[PDB]
């Protein structure tokens, strides 16, 4: 039933994954970015150097002005707009139409990306973090109220777009079993990390430090963003492992890239990172393991030649752990809102060399996990 939805996302992790949508009457087609780390549905409503097309309320016989302004700040980028509702559909998604809140973006700064090909954002998180306030029902909440679509969706993001299955799970998109971790509070998709390992060696820190502030799953972020103390520990460990070679310190900052002769990338000298997530049962957890093929993001050669260049896709943050696209790529992620939990399984479009492989493994024991959440 979900075949029609398989393969409905385009783009990369560097600029985000988008799905096609239409708004207004007659329908206007726009590419909307899929963001599980916000809760506001917004589209460009005015010309802009980086936009190809945009929403034109003046041409929709179904547009309703809510006469309220709105503003949304992200970790990077922000926009001002005016609220209002209209009919929305997803072509390669469930065959339904819903009336949902839409912010018409009129002002923005560092939000749209030059030639990203998406002109809007779809916040798939909960109302609590919606702007102006939790009274502005987010798109998915509308979708679930107005139709019979199950309160559940899943993402499969692929590297070098992917698929977003609305309303269910598509068993052909993953191998192995699904492992679920509880959603701690329904605002972000907040999860609890209970242990971290680099090449099998535990980072040995207070697990509280891993969730310092919070840990969220956000398809709208590229990198794997870690808290100050954790980022330091991780980078020190990854350096040691790959000390067999040298890179600029601007590299460990994600600033300057690193290149190698085509097909000679020393994958083996880079460690695998394991994140242990809290489980569904007392004292049990599972772990997902990501390969260096995931946290080293491919970019185009600075001198535009025939080399393989990469950027370090692990940066630090002050807002807690963020599991961005580089982490979600290897995996098939189920956002089971109905049962307040998030599932992981090895993706079908999985990275891998002929030696190591991304994995989801369990069960594990972890004593006193509930003492990992920060308060
Ligand atoms: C208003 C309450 C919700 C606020 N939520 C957020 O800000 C969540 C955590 C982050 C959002 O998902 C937001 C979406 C962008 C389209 C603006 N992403 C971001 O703010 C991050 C910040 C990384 S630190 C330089 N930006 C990114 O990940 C960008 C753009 C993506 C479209 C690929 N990519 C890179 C490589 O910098």
């Amino acid at each position: 039933s979900f075949v029609e939805m398989v393969d409905n996302l385009r783009g990369k992790s560097g600029q985000g994954y988008y799905v096609e949508m239409t708004v207004g009457s007659p329908p206007q087609t726009l590419n909307i970015l899929v963001d599980t780390g916000s809760s506001n549905f917004a589209v460009g409503a005015a010309p802009h150097p980086f936009l190809h097309r945009y929403y034109q309320r003046q041409l929709s016989s179904t547009y309703r002005d809510l006469r309220k302004g709105v503003y949304v700040p992200y970790t990077q980028g922000k926009w001002e707009g005016e609220l209002g509702t209209d009919l929305v559909s997803i072509p390669h998604g469930p065959n339904v139409t819903v009336r949902a809140n839409i912010a018409a973006i009129t002002e923005s700064d560092k939000f749209f990306i030059n030639g990203s090909n998406w002109e809007g954002i779809l916040g798939l998180a909960y109302a609590e973090i919606a702007r102006p306030d939790d009274s502005l029902e987010p798109f998915f909440d509308s979708l679930v109220k107005q139709t019979h679509v199950p309160n559940l969706f899943s993402l499969q993001l692929c590297g070098a777009g992917g698929s977003m299955i609305i309303g269910g799970i598509d068993h052909s998109l993953y191998t192995g079993s699904l492992w679920y971790t509880p959603i701690r509070r329904e605002w972000y998709y907040e999860v609890i990390i209970v242990r971290v390992e680099i090449n099998g060696q535990d980072l040995k820190m207070d697990c509280k430090e891993y969730n310092y502030d919070k840990s969220i799953v956000d398809s709208g972020t590229t990198n794997l963003r870690l808290p100050k103390k954790v980022f330091e520990a991780a980078v020190k460990s990854i350096k040691a492992a790959s000390s067999t070679e040298k890179f600029p310190d601007g590299f460990w900052l994600g600033e300057q890239l690193v290149c190698w002769q085509a097909g000679t990338t020393p994958w083996n000298i880079f460690p695998v990172i394991s994140l242990y997530l809290m489980g569904e049962v007392t004292n049990q957890s599972f772990r997902i393991t990501i390969l260096p093929q995931q946290y080293l993001r491919p970019v185009e050669d600075v001198a535009t030649s025939q080399d393989d260049c990469y950027k370090f896709a692990i940066s630090q943050s002050s807002t807690g752990t963020v599991m961005g696209a580089v982490i979600m790529e290897g995996f098939y992620v189920v956002f089971d809102r109905a049962r307040k939990r998030i599932g992981f399984a090895v993706s079908a479009c999985h990275v891998h060399d002929e030696f190591r492989t991304a994995a989801v493994e369990g069960p594990f024991v972890t004593l006193d996990m509930e003492d990992c959440g920060y308060n």
